């Protein structure tokens, strides 16, 4: 990467300025704004909060929906401090993509919407001066970015965006956006990867600066005391008695990361790290030499008003109602979170199952959405592919870099529910899961959701996994209510065709629900009540609990999130556990006594 | 005051950072956090967000329900340049009262959950290095500050917050802190009052700065363009044409507060202003000499999980949903809104009854819960109302979205202590307002028209009723239709030729509840008692306003009562309309 993913700091050689609050916004449908000039400033803005996503604050259809090119803008002063510094604009993410403008200026462009985007405002920066950026954003969907679907033109020229995923299409500056001044020469990435040696660990390091000088390594315990102190880009700190970083019992030391010219220090990186391994043996994840059996959710982010813009007053309530349940784990479906979600599982040992955003990509869906209004015949996979993996792979790329040093992520997810059943399919994730190994220092456990379509007879991919992920639903959307024993059958059917494959490899379930209305009660049950939620999960747990090789479950959702509208969906995906509010249905007790 | 309220700024002279994020928390349920060293870092934290309400976060009911003393500290780097400037830190709000340390050193506190803290600590700062502020806070009620209520202790020495008013006892860092860097003489408070003069229009100033240094007051346009300039801490500003801020029609000019050295600016305060004028004539609230029917709700700063904490997304979503009922009005019900709200209402064109946290002063709530101004401890009561109005008026003086200050909700009023105490705090409202504009309180039923001796020291009157809820409700609605228009016949019956505004009436109405014939609670049930207020009110010249309680279901103390907080919204929490939001849509415009 021509950028760092290194989350800012504020030290004596490192400086970051919020730039959060309301911004200026304006939708351009007619797509004039750089021909008329907006990276200059908005003609006719409204506010818009940033971070947030901007569909939910409106109170008209076409603004909610809007599909297309939208503008942000914002205008900051500048500490004539900075001046001897390179100066960087930092979105956390920029949904989908955008070009990004400072003082009139082309900056950087990028694709992908759930990732950060730096932005070297270096030459065009006025420090002791009031500075503008101007953001071009556009949200629509394709086949060659991710997460895919299609854009649909009404009648009226209006756009209108065709997920292939069951989500909504929030986007805009759903997270935070930082001005920083960093030092000409700076730490620009480092890797961590552990080794355990009885009491003792050794953790092995790589860092990249933008410069030749020497480097300095040091690590300090929770208590700020220097364990263990190095030199060079390469080494390996060795810790005495180390206090490992163990699932829902965290403990984390700090890296510290000096350039040094001799005379004095030119750069300091600090972050917190965690020392602990990951792998796996035959059918067992192992954390720290020991199985572990992953219990939690997928989540989303995912908020009323907000839509998926980051508050750290979700991330404190929903990591309390995870701690209620008993849970030990979550996965980013299906995209990654902000960082900040993977800090604050480091702090609280939650392990997380890192996912990239390819999600869309069953051709069913594809042809579905095509088939709406309308086409059944014109689809051009050949030509689109190919720039797909290009996009998935960076995306992965991006991902890794950001994430590999946070001691929770102990898996990456390279897919969800994508189609796997070719060669193609096989040849084009080899591509995807070699990027993957090569950019993780770890080379921790890459896996991907597979959806039923992926039959056991079928499948040419779960044999890149190091563990395999099933999203499934026996009971909901295969043999669901009167039919439920018939949808146990079926699914003790295929885990007995996997049994009888003798992988010896671990079986994660990442999703299993039932959409619940909180408040419908039935005796007996029927789907969509919360009894019904019940009488399907532990009907899953015994299918489950049937099978050794079986060692995780999390389960579809967390809690209900939002979805575009439609026939099937009764405002959003009600498959939450709890509320979108965050409040227990009668399923939550099901998990926490399961869980304890 | 001995601290400026001024919203901070970033410029040349003056620097600010953020201090929002997860803070370190801890409850202090012994109350021992400053005898065992506490304020040089707590012992066994949380994390907890800034800015939020604590509550709504933990999923145990004694840390939800914490009531006494509890801690929160942070860590951050303060930039070497900041030296030898005043620094301070900001807290948008303590709630409901704390002491602020810094790096051990006990800097100062504070009484009042809704209005800025600021703590210099420019002589234990360290530019340079990282530092430390650690806030001890509590969050108990009692008579003696606002808002009022009692506090509980349990069996098990437990304590438990007792309301004397209608909202959960949010508490905590609910507003965003800011550790900020001023000059050492600075532009510390400024006022500004305006003057219609035909097509023109004159902007009186005043402006308090910490040295003796010369003062020049310039004012721009929205475009930046420099359209007056004058010298002096006291001024006119003459502009031409001037461009007036309006209802629902806003336009805003920046003012900029320079103290020069001579050949150099030694500080810049900017800040927007807009061009209005407020004032009550007659029956009639004239905004820049025409009249205006108020028209709109009270709200709270309540929202899920965050509770009072401050987010722009909140404003954003509720003012799109106001503008969509057409209207053009809310009062800060019951306390003081963080300062963006102000400043969005400024831009949307909004109007503002500003009211501080002078609620739960009822000697029935009060009697039940627990000849409320006749306690000994009135005095001292007395003395924390003014200073909270004082606060509140300094803050927000200079909003053209703020056009009124409420002083109270549902006192007792119908003594002559009560007049006195108010009396007091009228007097204190005025001396601190620049403006002098109209200054009012909402009142209780129980201030009979025959009984209340405070309503003489109101510009304008603001009644909350309930006739068709709390009065006569449901088969009895004919009744309270009556029984409402005879205390309006008595008060039209006193000729007081001043405005009435009807700040509050309202249903509790569960979304979904839906009944034919309509029951009190359906959505139904709101939809006719809003109609049946609607032509009480049309019946009488002299009201000139109403705002509907309340904008969105909210939060309140656990009871027989509420289910699930307080279900007068005409949006739901998640600020979403029930059957009653069209009825005010179509009404309003
Ligand atoms: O249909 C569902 O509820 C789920 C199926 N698997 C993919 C999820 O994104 C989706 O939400
Ligand atoms: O009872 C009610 O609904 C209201 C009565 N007047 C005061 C409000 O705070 C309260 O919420």
């Amino acid at each position: 990467l021509e950028y760092s993913e290194l989350y800012p700091i504020q030290n004596e050689y490192r400086m970051m300025q919020s730039l959060d609050g309301m911004w200026k916004f304006q939708f351009d449908p007619e797509e004039i704004g750089k021909k008329s000039g907006w990276e200059n400033g908005l003609p006719a803005p409204v506010s818009m909060p940033v971070p947030s996503s901007f569909a939910d604050f409106f109170t008209d259809h076409k603004e909610r929906d809007y599909c297309g090119d939208f503008w942000y803008e914002t205008e900051f002063y500048l500490p004539a401090e900075w001046r001897n510094k390179k100066i960087w604009l930092r979105f956390g993410s920029i949904t989908h993509r955008g070009t990004v403008y400072c003082n009139g200026m082309e900056i950087t462009s990028h694709e992908g919407g759930f990732l950060p985007v730096l932005a070297d405002i270096s030459t065009v920066a006025k420090p002791g001066q009031v500075n503008q950026v101007v953001v071009k954003i556009n949200n629509e969907l394709n086949e060659t970015s991710l997460p895919c679907g299609a854009t649909k033109i009404l009648n009226n020229g209006r756009k209108l965006a065709k997920p292939y995923f069951d989500f909504f299409n929030y986007s805009g500056l759903q997270r935070s956006v930082w001005v920083i001044a960093l030092p000409e020469e700076s730490v620009k990435d480092y890797s961590v990867d552990y080794e355990l040696c009885g009491t003792d660990a050794l953790v092995k390091y790589e860092v990249v600066t933008t410069g030749e000088h020497p480097v300095i390594v040091r690590l300090l315990d929770a208590e700020g005391e220097l364990v263990a102190e190095t030199e060079g880009k390469e080494g390996i700190l060795q810790v005495a008695n180390a206090r490992l970083w163990e699932v829902r019992n965290a403990y984390l030391y700090q890296i510290v990361i000096l350039i040094t010219d001799g005379n004095g220090v030119l750069d300091e990186y600090r972050e917190k790290i965690g020392i602990r391994t990951v792998r796996i043996e035959g059918t067992k994840i192992l954390l720290n030499d020991r199985p572990v059996y992953l219990k939690g959710f997928g989540k989303h982010e995912d908020f009323p008003i907000l839509g998926r813009g980051f508050h750290w007053g979700i991330v404190k309530r929903d990591f309390e109602c995870l701690k209620w349940t008993n849970a030990n784990c979550f996965r980013t479906s299906h995209y990654p979170y902000a960082e900040e979600w993977y800090q604050f599982a480091d702090e609280e040992g939650f392990l997380i199952i890192d996912e990239v955003p390819a999600v869309g990509m069953m051709r069913s869906t594809r042809n579905f959405v095509a088939a709406g209004s309308g086409n059944y015949t014109y689809f051009f996979e050949a030509l689109t592919v190919p720039e797909l993996l290009k996009s998935h792979i960076a995306d992965t790329e991006e991902m890794i870099t950001r994430d590999k040093n946070h001691p929770s992520v102990i898996a990456w997810s390279l897919f969800n529910e994508p189609e796997t059943i070719t060669d193609y399919a096989y040849e084009y994730f080899k591509e995807v899961f070699a990027a993957a190994e090569t950019y993780d220092f770890q080379s921790r456990p890459m896996t991907g959701a597979f959806e039923k379509n992926s039959k056991p007879e079928l499948c040419k991919c779960y044999p890149l996994c190091d563990f395999i992920c099933l999203n499934r639903y026996y009971g909901w959307y295969i043999s669901g209510g009167p039919e439920i024993e018939e949808a146990e059958e079926l699914f003790r059917d295929e885990m007995d065709r996997w049994k009888a494959k003798e992988l010896n490899v671990p079986f994660v379930f990442t999703e299993f629900g039932t959409d619940t209305m909180a408040g419908l009660h039935k005796l007996p049950s029927i789907m969509w009540s919360e009894e019904y939620q019940k009488e399907y999960l532990e009907m899953n747990f015994r299918v489950f609990d049937s099978y050794e090789f079986v060692q995780g479950e999390l389960a579809w959702n967390f809690a209900d999130f939002q979805t575009t509208e439609g026939i099937m969906r009764v405002d959003g995906n009600h498959k939450g556990v709890f509320t979108r509010d965050r409040q227990p249905k009668a399923a939550a007790v099901v998990f926490k006594d399961r869980w304890e």
